[PDB]
RNA sequence: GGAGAUUAUAUCC
RNA sequence: GGAUAUAAU
């Protein structure tokens, strides 16, 4: 409707509409339409039965997709980080152990770009079987699952309530729409999500909404473009560090990550229907991972769990495990069912008592064209045209983080009630009531990273069993990586969201594995020396300071980059990253100002103390102190009080560390 | 040719 | 009311 409108092709099935694309085919990081960038999908769904995707017959003259290329190739902290776990690894208990499990990881590192010529192989992980529904069992398990987290959400005081149309008006619109991408309307001008034309628009989008629900309350059928209106959504590969794997040997590199990219319109609607659900399961729902972060008092979830699996010990007193689920591609295998009983249950949740009739014909419009546009989406491939995808998870939309993790936490709990119907003599409402206490503190997920307390199946009379849980997955078309999830009644084997949890004298402490961080630092591209230096210093941060071996490497790593870092003069990439140093010392943004801190940054050093207060809460019981600089270009001193825990981190040396961890056995939070 | 959502945190305005 | 940066999913 705004110029650009597509035209219809000719054919119908995918191989005919394929060769039709050709007639359109068109630096090297300016994009070119290219249909043979299709040619792998369209073979391998043309053997399914009931394939995932299709060619669209409805094709623009002009495609949204932009170019790409490769990355710089150099990775200039590959050898500054071997030097310094060289020297660091001598101070551990065992060296060569620790320099040869050190250098599988370094060798894996890579790093992936968007390039529409190595992006499209990834899209055939979306292209296999649909799978619409399930069967009875399943299903009956599924929504028993789906009573035991609405019970939960009562419990834990859910209250929302369906939002008035007065939201849609464009100023109270605001409050729910986060800035961003402005998506396909970038073409038209727009830069941002929260651009005042574009708040119109979706307004707009909204409103409408309106008198179609008046005539569906009188009876009357629904206007016929609720069932039609679609919006496109541009793709894209994620630009990130990414470890390759061996598989059967051959060093895999890495594909880049699938990106969806979704219209400002399905954005306001998916918003204006559950933006206030979600933000109740991130501020109360225990197994809901969303509002986790490592440090400042975030992980409390995370510790809760633990806690109640543990109790102050390492090795869980009793023997039940804690498992931490490992499924293969989770955003491309999400099928259709799997989304319906997941949003299903989050609209559910939102009480519409107090909606007229004329309200609530208009949020089940809305709600019907917002379950649609989340199951079937009409996507931009890399190669130009458009595609219809039906399931997976579009990542990237309004729903992503919410979906996945309601998704994941029902497949767990409908597994367990589908053993205990089968295995059992509980009913399905019978293991339901028993779920549904033991629920809270033994089951956490953020997406698809998962772990939860063996009690969950403990409580039904049952073990956990991974063959089971596997086989289950699998009938929503995912693979559970059987020799991949860990199973484990040892502190320093439990993970989440790449986090381990070591257990000091004076309580629990959030860490990070080393392997993680040499793979991440092995696989950096070059950038300018004083950009790479404060990414050195912006690990030491995301690792917070507890582990000495890691702080120690680190800070190796950040004095060898002085012999080198003043080689390409203040550039405009150091003139930025060095602007907030600039004008805190020095009043002004100005040159000598920026080459002054320029020429200081050899002589900083970050203090291990800056780090560890991070771990500090922002409680009304804690200040944590202000950082200034003293985590990036560290011309400020921190001042400020530690927390128990992480001042007895400060204290503790290399030597004493890998002591610690070994007396206790929790020498597995090093590595993986 | 000049790269999504969500969460957490830091810095500066 | 905004900007920049890193991490996680």
């Amino acid at each position: 409707q705004a110029r650009a409108r597509a035209f219809r092709l000719k054919s119908y099935a995918d191989g005919d509409l394929l060769r039709e694309l050709r007639q359109f085919d068109g630096g090297p990081r300016a994009f070119v339409r290219d249909s043979h960038r299709l040619d792998a999908a369209v073979e391998k769904a043309s053997k399914l039965t009931d394939p995932t995707f299709h060619i669209s017959q409805y094709q623009l003259p002009h495609p949204y997709s932009f170019g790409g290329g490769p990355p710089n190739p150099e990775r200039p902290l590959t050898a500054p980080l071997i030097s310094a776990i060289n020297k660091v690894s001598q101070r551990t208990r065992d060296p060569v152990g620790y320099r040869k499990r050190a250098k599988e990881s370094i060798d894996l590192g890579d790093f992936t770009t968007h390039d529409p010529d190595t992006l499209h192989p990834r899209f055939l992980e979306y292209v296999h079987e649909r799978t619409r529904s399930v069967d009875g069992p399943t299903d009956d398990a599924m929504r028993a699952a789906q009573t035991v987290f609405a019970r939960l959400w009562r419990r834990k005081g859910c209250k929302v309530k369906a939002r008035s149309l007065s939201d849609a008006q464009p100023d109270n619109l605001l409050a729910i729409i986060k800035k961003g991408s402005p998506g396909e309307y970038r073409s038209l001008g727009a830069e941002d999500r929260r651009d005042p034309r574009l708040i119109a628009t979706m307004s707009s989008s909204l409103l409408r909404y309106a008198s179609a629900g008046v005539q569906v309350a009188r009876g009357r059928p629904p206007p016929g473009w609720v069932d039609t209106t679609t919006q496109v959504t541009l793709t894209f590969g994620k630009r990130e560090p990414k470890a390759a794997k061996i598989v059967d040997g051959v060093r895999q590199a890495p594909v880049p990550r699938f990106i969806f990219n979704l219209s400002p319109v399905n954005y306001a609607l998916a918003s204006f229907l559950h933006y206030d659900i979600s933000h109740f399961l991130m501020d109360n729902d225990p197994t809901h991972g969303p509002g986790f972060g490592p440090g400042r008092g975030r992980a409390r979830k995370f510790m809760d769990l633990v806690e109640r699996a543990f109790d102050g010990r390492f090795s869980t007193p009793d023997g039940a495990r804690l498992i931490m689920s490992d499924i293969t591609k989770w955003d491309a295998n999400m099928c259709e069912a799997l989304i319906k009983y997941s949003i299903d249950l989050l609209e559910d949740a939102v009480d519409k008592s107090a909606l007229s009739p004329e309200g609530l014909a208009t949020r089940g419009l809305m709600y019907r064209v917002a379950r649609r546009q989340l199951l079937e989406k009409l996507v931009e491939h890399p190669a130009g045209y458009f595609v219809k995808l039906y399931g997976c998870m579009p990542s990237g939309s309004f729903y992503t983080s919410l979906v996945n993790t309601t998704g994941n936490n029902l497949l767990v709990i409908g597994h367990a009630i589908a053993r205990a119907v089968e295995e059992t003599s509980l009913t399905h409402h019978g293991a339901a009531e028993l779920l549904a206490d033991a629920v809270d503190g033994t089951l956490i997920s953020y997406g698809d990273n998962q772990l939860f307390s063996e009690h969950l199946f403990s409580v039904l009379g049952l073990a956990y069993d991974p063959e089971k849980h596997a086989e289950f997955l699998a009938r929503f078309g995912m693979k559970l990586k059987v020799d991949e999830t860990e199973v484990t009644v040892k502190l320093g084997r439990v993970r989440f969201c790449s986090r381990s949890l070591v257990r000091t004298p004076h309580g629990l402490l959030i860490t990070r594995s080393h392997n993680s961080l040499f793979a991440k630092l092995a696989g950096r591209p070059r950038h300018d020396p004083v950009v790479d230096k404060l990414y050195v210093r912006a690990m030491m941060v995301d690792h917070m300071g507890t582990d000495p071996i890691v702080y120690a490497i680190l800070n190796e790593i950040d004095r060898s980059l002085n012999v080198s870092l003043e080689a390409a003069g203040l550039t405009d990439a150091a003139k930025k990253v060095l602007e907030d140093t600039a004008q805190s010392m020095f009043g002004n943004r100005e040159q000598d100002a920026l080459l002054a801190v320029y020429r200081a940054l050899s002589e900083t050093v970050i203090d291990r103390r800056a780090l560890l207060s991070l771990h500090t809460p922002r409680d009304g019981d804690h200040d944590p102190g202000r950082l200034h600089t003293s985590v990036s270009t560290g011309m400020h001193l921190f001042t400020g009080e530690l927390t128990p825990a992480a001042q007895w981190a400060y204290e503790c040396t290399v030597e004493k560390w890998c002591q610690y961890l070994h007396d206790t056995d929790q020498e597995g939070v090093m590595f993986d």
